[PDB]
């Protein structure tokens, strides 16, 4: 069969051989399954008895497949990467779509609420079919392979009484002691959140808690959060737009280390969103959206947003699915980590279904689930008190101030990767370039590049005042060769990280469905006071690239994740990159190289 | 093929061949499908379009098959008798149960409302499978031969929130403007009554009203009527039990000529008994019981019965279901009938499935509707002001009295064969035996009886003084040869009609399943004063003999139904009956033989 060479030009990959293209992109360290269609995660668990930490996700359209992990770096298979419950029983006859697990549950069972669906098509630009979507219970009595599905109808068979919904999906199952102290619940109250809207209304999550002992009842406590349709945070300018629909909602506390039933409250949202006019069943919108707030209590309880932003910049970033990880756990144990909220967000590998021509069928798999991200209240100190820093409607609010000094500590969303996973991305080779400064515009080679297309680039840039308002452009050429190339960069006229596509990949121009667009995510430097002067902030930048997989951080607070599909076995060189407009200080850059294997276990 | 010859014995009937049986018993004047097993009736409507009365029943466990009438005596079958909607749907993919029809619905098409089905077994003894029961909607697009199942979910997914039902099944769609009044409801509002009970509380009829034009939402009103666990109407003499669970509720409304929507409220229920200890699964008693009540307001509605009795007697009677027919239809243009309520009461063919050994696949039928039945508001002039009229708790109540005259007017439901089946039953040869007074014991042949087992016989029984509170039976032997004989009577020691079947079949001694129990129903014959003497009221019996389907009608308010299947072919001989306990004055009897045809476009 057809011979590969990554050193000669690409045919149009649609005429190579099935399964041919499937390693060309495919990563080594993100959980994905063994092969195919990956959707939304979901399931996630730890499972008391053996501290073991379950990871779920739609498969293939056709339910939900899992892994374990007793180290959250590397994953083991359940049931081979085929599904722990599919469609086709008398609640689900149609579809299953997201659930979310209590893991002492019904006989002391992982004990499964997800979405059972009876009726297709379903989109909140269309009329509702009554009973398309409802929420039943299953139990996995063999360790998280098998969910058996109740010999009963849902718990949840609809939404409330007369409601006109856009959508009545993905049940998050927590608890909250804060809740239960404003509801008068009993204490440990098991709440469920279902993601969606309503027509002429707009967004919601409608929200419940356990009425019994058993998870049979469910008592309805209102749309404790919803919002007009699309409508946005602020101006639009930090955190997208609530827009129409809401799906995929997570409910969960934190404090300053990790996850705490006591701390801030938090959600993670996607949204839905479009042009007007509305196209019928598209939705070409897909915001990944996290969400401050307090909740309070009238009559029935609020969650009031008081900051928002993206968990995820990336186009294809959605979905986002996390779960409570104990300090108790296998993994946390072995890290001396605390009690923490490790969310994997989704990266769609084809547009949300919307890139015709790509070669699938090649390929052999579609989509992959980000790094796992731990989830914290970040505390930003010493910032200057002027009008960045005190913005309205934004991603982070001034938390205290100081009169004297002339500073404010500022509060936002802690995004970082897992420890363990970052310990292990780092495992390998390591070496480093000697910082510079870059006054001049183009691109300058690194004196050593990694050997292939797996590595971790950590470097942090300083800017001089005169940046602040200017047209600079700074940050590094990734992927580079002859033929390809994939620039990352800072830019102060738009306060924004931006990954310019345009040359990443040769097989675009011989290819359809290849995407080349720009990617982009808003960023505020902030100005800082340190040994009594006034400075911006320093951009401290992390790239993953595993493969075709591209994941920035930023800061702790900032993420853009995007597809890299370069065909050029040299495309591996680094350089650093300025336009000439203004000058730039980059520290010493730290490059590991290589990696790990996320599935040790598999053969592919 | 086997040789059948009713004046030679019969065989254990259980090894002749499969339909050798199919004509022995059967009836020619009822409705019952073209062969196989009929269940609940259900479904009927009038259709607005044609005038044609349908009628609906379950038919084989699988579904509701139809027919139709444009005179309330012949039928013409829907679909060959096939049913007209069938489980396998998403919504009811494992049963169809009794369904009420809104004839002017979506598109101005009948709308039937039922309970489709998921999750079996179901009983009022067991625990209850959550969503086992549901409500959905058909609509018929062709004249009822095919009713379309809207592609979506139930309209009422369940009861209440957390209500641990006994049952929750047979909507009864229903228009009445009292509730209108008490309710503020719009003019001409659709209201549903679901028929069941709650475990360790007792049985319900849960009230609904349509919240919507579009009958996609019923907004819940209450248990509108409810009753303790296994209570009864008074101490249990006339209206048996409550029991432990309600089906197959109907509501309507009366007055003193048929239907009248401001009329006195009544409802029609089949109740579930048993002995203690509950046997699992069995329903031991199934009575078929009427009730008459107040409706009234206190916060939400309540119905408040006043009496109530059996509309039949008969073991084996039960499920009745009827609906308003109204006085523009074609069959009631034809007779001249006012607005009717016509109810059709369920003969169980096999003792609700305990009849082991019937020699079924022999039939190749079993069980039938009873004939048409007009219910009215029957009024009982000139009774005796004395403890006999004055019983609390019973069938009847006093809704005037006259001082001077020393009497009271009754009130009750009344209770005849329909007006237009009456007259086709009497068609065809008539004869006349002569009256008679009797005081000495046994029985006495008449001078002319019937050649076959086809016919209706009427009398009045007039008891002198020294009757009651004396051991006196009077009444007939019919269906009576050498072999054979089956005695109906009146015995005032416990004021019943006892059908005596101990002679009545020669095949239940070869046979097994053919059961030979006495039969019995309450009938109370009041003190009246007519022409200024006071006497015991004349007992108006009339008897339609059918085959093998014995329906007894008494003082159009009494009905007590059974099976008789009697083997020989000279057992149609006609006798007085008076076991010598005082005596008994017997008018002349009318005799019609041969009734008529129900079915003239069937082959059999
Ligand atoms: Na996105
Ligand atoms: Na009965």
């Amino acid at each position: 069969s057809v011979v590969i060479d990554y050193n000669v030009a690409p045919p149009n990959l649609s005429t190579l051989p099935n399964g041919s293209l499937f390693e060309t992109w495919r990563p080594r360290a993100h959980v994905l399954p063994p092969n195919g269609q990956i959707g939304d995660p979901c399931l996630h668990y730890t499972d008391p008895a053996t501290g073991l930490f379950h990871v779920g996700f739609l498969h293939d359209g056709s339910g939900i497949s899992s892994a374990t992990t007793d180290d959250l770096a590397t994953y083991q298979d359940l049931n081979q990467g085929n599904q722990v419950i599919v469609p086709g029983g008398i609640n689900d006859p149609v579809a299953v779509f997201d659930g979310s697990v209590i893991p002492n549950g019904i006989n002391g069972l992982p004990t499964l609420l997800y979405t059972s669906v009876s009726y297709l098509p379903i989109h909140w630009s269309i009329p509702y079919t009554r009973g398309s979507e409802t929420q039943s219970l299953a139990v996995s009595s063999d360790g998280g392979s098998n969910f058996t599905k109740l010999d009963q109808g849902p718990v949840i068979p609809g939404p409330p009484f007369a409601y006109n919904v856009t959508a009545f999906r993905d049940p998050y199952v927590f608890q909250n002691p804060t809740l239960d102290s404003l509801l008068h619940s009993k204490n440990n109250t098991w709440y469920t959140v279902i993601s969606g809207g309503l027509h002429e209304k707009g967004p919601a999550q409608f929200l419940y808690r356990q009425y019994d002992s058993d998870f049979q009842y469910w008592e309805y406590l209102g749309q404790w959060w919803h919002e007009p349709t699309n409508s946005t945070w602020g101006n639009g300018t930090w955190a997208g737009r609530w827009a129409f629909n809401f799906e995929t909602g997570n409910v969960f506390s934190l404090d300053e280390y990790g996850y705490n039933p006591h701390g801030q409250i938090f959600t993670t949202i996607g949204t839905e969103g479009s042009d007007l006019p509305v196209v019928p069943q598209l939705t070409s919108i897909h915001d990944m959206l996290w969400v401050s707030g307090t909740v309070s209590r009238n009559g029935s309880v609020s969650f009031n947003p008081n900051m928002a932003g993206f968990l995820d910049w990336g186009f294809s970033s959605y979905a986002a699915a996390g779960k409570v990880l104990p300090s108790t756990s296998l993994p946390s144990t072995k890290s001396g980590a605390p009690d923490r909220f490790i969310s994997y967000v989704w990266l769609s590998g084809d547009l949300f279904e919307q890139a015709e021509g790509f070669p699938t069928n090649q390929q052999n798999w579609t989509g992959t689930l980000l790094l796992p991200r731990e989830l914290r209240v970040l505390y930003i100190p010493n910032v200057v008190d002027n009008a960045l820093a005190r913005e309205s409607g934004a991603s982070w609010q001034v938390v205290s101030s100081d009169g004297s000094a002339g500073t404010v500590e500022l509060q936002t969303l802690g995004i970082s990767i897992a420890r363990e996973t970052k310990a292990a991305l780092l495992s390998g080779t390591s070496f480093t370039e000697s910082g510079r400064t870059l006054n001049s515009s183009g691109v300058v080679p690194f004196k050593r590049s990694p050997s292939e297309k797996f590595f971790v680039l950590s470097a942090q840039l300083s800017f001089p005042a005169s940046a602040r308002g200017s047209g600079l452009k700074s940050g590094f050429q990734i992927l580079s060769s002859e033929h390809e190339s994939t620039t990352v960069y800072y830019q102060f006229s738009n306060e924004s990280i931006i990954v310019d596509r345009s040359n990443t990949s040769a097989a675009a121009r011989t290819t359809d469905g290849i995407d080349s667009s720009a990617e982009a995510g808003k960023l505020r430097l902030f100005d800082v006071l340190n040994g009594g002067e006034q400075a911006i902030e320093t951009l401290d930048l992390t790239l993953v690239v595993d493969n075709s997989v591209l994941e920035v951080y930023a800061n702790g607070r900032f993420a853009l994740s995007t597809w890299v599909r370069s065909w050029y076995a040299n495309s591996t060189n680094i350089s650093f990159f300025h336009n000439g407009v203004g000058g730039v200080a980059f520290s010493k850059v730290t490059v590991s190289e290589g990696l790990y294997d996320a599935w040790p276990d598999r053969q592919y």
